């Protein structure tokens, strides 16, 4: 007979879930970043860091070389625009302008740390947009071919990919042939919110993967739930099971973040179909960024990075990593630790790190944003934070151990020749 299945539906991250967020849980707090942190480059800022990996999620070295891709922007210490009234460079202005001048670089190391700069991935004139925002570099084969999935930003925000090849020698690593950017998809307006619907719409951070159960190719990304900005309703399902006195959703219908998913028609990641969202946060948070999976214990651990500032009215929580777990790719998902919070910044250093990436070995990489150094003073990072090990256990997570700055060891090594 027909075995009926429950239909797939978006999992709602509700206001009632978010009321469980604990900013003071030592099991879900990032270790404090030291004010004396080292800086990896005196020429560029980096932030979002995207380790080379295969389609199954394995962090990969090539001929023993670890490789990371970074969003990168020049430091501009002599720019007149960044000189304060006393004629001194204000790093904060330069750092704040990184997003508008973002480009993909690569770095490499035989130790998984102490990164050596490789330079821009795509030569001048290749990128069809003003900015290159984050994605995933997928190592495809023993020829060293890579599909770099990324976000082409301005005009629009489009999920694209560009094919190239990594080449190694005993002195280091080169990225060749990244010449032909291919459009995959943009926001549709019925499932995912468009720029016409919201000038502040999100559509970015593609995370392709092969589903370990079906072997089909899918891709996560950050979006917003379709509809005109301000038209969404925080109904009973978005509110969830709030306790007495917590019924007022305020103006939270303006916060409409979601984790999207697309499916590929082929093994090559060429032709994609948009699917309805996996997770929605209407009334809870506007930014479910950098969605990514760990597959563990036959379960799907779905992580997303968010900000205190993008929470709905009446709710708060830290910058950092949030997540959900399901037995099945298409849900239903439940919030990790009851609230969703996996790894929040400490409230004494609330902006110390961002754009965390949970790797399947449990190591979590992040970049340093702003670290306080006194009552008033603070340092800007634009460099790697200490890596942190977490443990995933059922619907719980636990912070375990801090590692060196930017420690991103490989899970597999791939032998590359061409």
């Amino acid at each position: 007979g027909i075995q009926p299945y429950k239909p797939t539906k978006a999992t709602i991250w509700s206001r009632a879930d978010a009321l469980k967020v604990n900013e003071y849980d030592p099991t879900t707090t990032q270790p404090l970043v030291s004010g004396d942190f080292p800086v990896m480059s005196d020429e560029v800022f980096i932030w979002d860091t995207m380790p080379l990996r295969d389609i199954d999620g394995n962090i990969a070295s090539v001929n023993g070389w670890s490789v990371i891709f970074t969003l990168t922007a020049d430091r501009n210490p002599t720019a007149p625009e960044y000189q304060d009234e006393q004629g001194n460079y204000d790093i904060t202005l330069d750092w704040n302008d990184r997003h508008g001048r973002a480009k993909m670089y690569f770095w490499y190391s035989r130790t998984g740390k102490d990164w050596i700069i490789g330079g821009r991935v795509m030569a001048e004139g290749v990128s069809p947009t003003a900015r290159e925002w984050s994605g995933t570099p997928v190592l495809l084969n023993e020829r060293g071919e890579i599909d770099l999935y990324y976000t082409a930003v301005t005009p629009g925000a489009t999920v694209v990919k560009v094919r190239g090849r990594v080449v190694t020698t005993e002195n280091g690593v080169e990225m060749v042939g990244f010449k032909k950017v291919k459009s995959l998809f943009e926001a549709d307006g019925k499932m995912y919110q468009t720029e016409s619907q919201n000038p502040y719409w999100a559509f970015r951070d593609p995370c392709p993967f092969r589903d370990p159960k079906s072997g089909k190719l899918y891709m996560l990304f950050e979006g917003n739930v379709a509809g005109e900005r301000g038209s969404h309703v925080v109904g009973p399902d978005e509110l969830g099971d709030v306790p007495p006195g917590y019924e007022d959703a305020g103006n939270s219908h303006f916060q409409t973040g979601c984790i999207g998913i697309a499916v590929c028609r082929d093994e090559d990641g060429d032709d994609w179909e948009l699917l309805p969202p996996l997770i929605t946060a209407v009334g809870v948070n506007d930014q479910t960024e950098r969605p990514h999976f760990v597959f563990q214990d036959g379960k799907y651990y779905l992580f997303t990075i968010s900000h205190k500032f993008t929470y709905g009215d009446g709710l708060t929580g830290p910058d950092g990593v949030y997540g959900f777990v399901s037995e099945n790719l298409f849900g239903p998902y439940v919030p990790l630790n009851g609230s969703g919070l996996v790894l929040g910044n400490p409230p004494s250093q609330p902006y110390q790190t961002y754009s965390h990436y949970v790797m399947p070995n449990g190591l979590v990489t992040s970049f340093i944003d702003s670290v306080p150094t006194g009552e008033d003073s603070y340092r800007i990072g634009g460099t790697e934070a200490p890596t942190v090990l977490i443990k995933l256990k059922g619907a719980q997570t636990f912070v375990l151990e801090e590692f060196d700055y930017g420690y991103i060891p490989p899970m597999i090594d791939v032998k590359v020749e061409h």
